[PDB]
């Protein structure tokens, strides 16, 4: 009893879906794959088709596949990206080579709002307060998202604010090289592998975004990552003995020691006019020692949020087994395993 599927070429590949969805138009391509725009008439919802290309083309693809898939999923939040339908045309596991993930339609992501509107001190609480109302669901579930930035923040009519990219294939050295949007939101201990990072890195990334919020200005808009370091040590100042020491990098832990000492800069001469309580949670936020930075649940209790502030009204995840990201398997074996993750799929 499975629907029945229409074909037609868009973005140059052809595209087979089920009859619910009419109207596909496309907005959008790269090398993740190609995405539409469709109108479903079964929910009557506006919505976001991706169409995975070559999913399954290497072992590293058929696992990252595997992996989108699985968080997908397991995402079932009002600020995270949650997955409305997934299908396959294919009607075998032989067959199966196309995978299509079906999401809510949302429009815009956090540079288009910051660009033709003038954020409030009551948007950007608003805003935050989403993210880290997602990132404490992401965090409990053990998820680590590792690329906050503003165009992984989608963002409706409403101003209701929900986190995207999840599972996809890491950046290359090439880009996050220079002058560049890609480096700007990460925190120094992964820019420069310094450490096994945790999920407080996603924290960092937050208080960058704040800031920007803010004050309308890349915090740390580094040309390469050495320039982006110096701007990051002049505001937070050099590390510490006890950090030195969490350094594995030794060549690392060589160059920070290198560079002059430097004290932490007044946060409320850096911020002038913002509102007292945001710069006291980004100075909480933009700590160098990952150990000692703020959590996403100690934020959403944090005054500058009271207004939002909710502890019944801010959920956690189940459970989200993640062995297989420790499993070795082959191609064939990755794909078998995402097969069965789109049949059991249970719309929402
Ligand atoms: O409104 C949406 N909805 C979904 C959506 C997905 C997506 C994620 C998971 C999935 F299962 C299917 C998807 F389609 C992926 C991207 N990117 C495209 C590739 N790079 C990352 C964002 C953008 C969007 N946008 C979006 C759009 Cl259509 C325009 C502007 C801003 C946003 Cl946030």
């Amino acid at each position: 009893e499975r629907p029945t599927f229409y074909r037609q070429e868009l973005n140059k590949t052809i595209w087979e879906v089920p009859e619910r969805y009419q109207n596909l138009s496309p907005v959008g391509s790269g090398a993740y794959g190609s995405v539409c725009a469709a109108f479903d008439t079964k929910t009557g919802l506006r919505v976001a088709v991706k169409k995975l290309s070559r999913p399954f083309q290497s072992i590293i693809h058929a696992k990252r596949t595997y992996r989108e898939l699985r968080l997908l999923k397991h995402m079932k939040h009002e600020n995270v990206i949650g997955l409305l339908d997934v299908f396959t045309p294919a009607r075998s596991l032989e067959e199966f080579n196309d995978v299509y993930l079906v999401t809510h339609l949302m429009g815009a992501d956090l540079n288009n709002i910051v660009k033709c509107q003038k954020l409030t001190d009551d948007h950007v609480q608003f805003l935050i307060y989403q993210i880290l109302r997602g990132l404490k669901y992401i965090h409990s579930a053990d998820i680590i998202h590792r690329d906050l930035k503003p165009s992984n923040l989608a963002v409706n009519e409403d101003c209701e604010l929900k986190i995207l990219d999840f599972g996809l294939a890491r950046h290359t050295d090439d880009e996050m090289t220079g002058y560049v949007a890609t480096r700007w939101y990460r925190a120094p201990e992964i820019m420069l592998n310094w450490m096994h990072y945790n999920q407080t890195v996603d924290i960092w990334s937050v208080g960058c975004i704040m800031a920007e919020l803010l004050t309308g200005r890349t915090l740390f808009p580094g040309t390469d990552h050495i320039d982006q370091l110096k701007l990051i040590l002049r505001l937070v100042g050099t590390p510490g003995a006890e950090l030195l020491k969490k350094i594995s990098s030794e060549s690392a832990r060589n160059y920070i020691q290198s560079l002059t000492q430097m004290p932490k800069m007044n946060f409320a001469n850096v911020f002038i006019g913002a509102n007292p309580l945001a710069v006291d949670l980004l100075e909480k936020m933009l700590v160098l020692d990952s150990d000692k930075r703020i959590t996403a649940a100690q934020a959403l209790a944090h005054a500058y949020f009271a207004q939002y502030h909710d502890p019944d009204d801010e959920p956690v995840a189940d459970p989200y087994d993640q062995s297989f990201e420790s499993r070795d398997l082959l191609i064939d074996e990755w794909k078998s395993l995402t097969y069965d993750e789109v049949i059991s799929f249970v719309p929402p």
